[PDB]
Formats: C-alpha cells, structure tokens, sequence
C-alpha cells in the first residue's frame, strides 16, 4: 500500500492511476484523464489530479462535498478541501501533497494563507493544460467530458478572468455550420472558418435548439454564409455577459 503519488511517473501504468481514482473518489468509472505532477522550490508540493467520466450525483446540490485529499508531507488532513479549485472545477478530484503548509494547517489559516490562493491558481492551470491535451488527444473522450461537465465549466468566464482564454478554447457549441443540435463546435473551429471580411463571432440564445435553429435573425448570416453559434443552455445569457472577445474577435448577438 505504497502511496501511490509519491511514486514516480515512469513507474506507474495507468491501470494503476485509474483504480487509484476508484479509490479516492468513491467513483466505479474511470477517470478519462489525470496529471501527477512534482514541484520543488518556490512552491513544494505533489499534485495528482483527474477528470471524471461521469458527473457525480451531488454536482448540482449546493452541499456538494468536493474538493481535494490534502496531504502535509505525506500526513493527511483533511479530505473534501475546497480550497485549491476555483468553483468551475468543482467536478476535479485527487489530491494535493504539500511542503509549504504546516502541519496544524486550519481551514482559517487555508483563507489566510498566500500559499493557498497561489496553489489554487497553479492547479487550475494545470486543469486547463490537462483538458486542452485531453481535447487534441481524445475527441471522443472530450466530448464525453463536455456533455457531462460543461455546464459547469459555463461558470468559469465570469469566475476566473485571468484563464478567459484557456477557458474559452475547452468551450463547445452547437452551430448553423451543419445541420446539427451536437456541441461539437470549438472557437478556434469558429475562427478557423470565418469569412473574408467577416470581423465577429456571430451567436443567438435561446430557450432550446429549435428556438435558436428556426429564428429569423438567422435569415441574413445565411444569405452571407456566415456561421452562428446557436446557444441553448440556460446559462449561456449570463455567460455573454462575460465572454465578450475571443482571439481579438468580439462576439455578436444575431438579434442586436
């Protein structure tokens, strides 16, 4: 019963890191991705951190325990800590191994400490690396993350401006390009494809697919055979909000 994330890298076969996900997170699928990552000197710590295949059945309560195992030089202290991820990751599981906290750690001194804000901002760019691999290695496994987690990930515009992009690109979308209500579509998709000329990121909200697919503010981009994203969700208003530029392009409501 070897700790398995004091273990180095090389050694560890990924059937191991799966049931070792079992394991912690009380979850009989496997995860879809995970990093395990070492850091020395500003910051000591072992970090080791997965993606579920399924979301759990708590996500939507309120009262959810999530958050991370966290380990003070390898001595537990406390499972379900929320402290190291920011609430649009609240779906992320493992566990933190750190040198810089004290031992007597307290969830007072979690809030008070510098320490935590800069763990917390350091495993969340390492989420957003390990979702941007995960969406160029496995598409199918992507798209499985997105239909059950992007909702949450909706949150994350407003929640973190400082990853906007990183966000950003792990977002999909339905649009007009095909015929087709699949959120499959990617921003840099969108960007890839835009016309000559064509200067904004075109969108319309709705209350469903349909609304969205058969409204008549879409009777003009498709005589200029300009893409639209078509947005259903009930948090897609509120997150246009927010997510106003992307790759220096500004996003367009089709009905303003």
């Amino acid at each position: 019963a070897q700790a398995l994330w004091t273990r180095n890298k090389s050694e560890i076969t990924d059937e191991e890191y799966k049931e070792f996900y079992k394991h912690i997170a009380h979850d009989f699928n496997d995860p879809l991705t995970w990093s395990h990552n070492r850091v020395e000197g500003k910051q000591e710590y072992t970090s080791l951190l997965y993606i579920p295949s399924q979301a759990p059945w708590d996500m939507w309560n309120r009262d959810h325990k999530h958050g991370l195992k966290l380990y003070v030089q390898r001595v537990f202290i406390m499972d379900d800590a929320e402290q190291f991820m920011p609430n649009y990751l609240r779906f992320v599981r493992g566990l933190i191994d750190s040198s810089d906290l004290p031992l007597n750690v307290s969830r007072e001194i979690l809030q008070d400490s510098t320490v935590t804000r800069n763990l917390r901002n350091a495993l969340t760019k390492r989420v957003l690396q390990m979702l941007e691999k995960l969406a160029k290695d496995d598409a199918e496994k992507y798209q499985t993350f997105w239909q059950q987690f992007g909702l949450v990930l909706k949150e994350g515009p407003a929640e973190d401006f400082a990853n906007q992009e990183a966000i950003a690109k792990l977002l999909r979308f339905a649009s007009t390009h095909t015929d087709s209500s699949a959120q499959t579509v990617s921003l840099e998709d969108y960007v890839s494809r835009m016309k000559e000329g064509q200067e904004k990121i075109y969108y319309i909200t709705a209350d469903s697919y349909a609304a969205a697919k058969s409204s008549p503010h879409l009777e003009l981009l498709r005589k200029k055979g300009i893409e639209v994203l078509l947005l259903s969700d009930r948090i897609d208003e509120w997150m246009m909000n927010y997510l106003t530029e992307f790759d220096g392009k500004p996003f367009q409501s089709v009905s303003k």
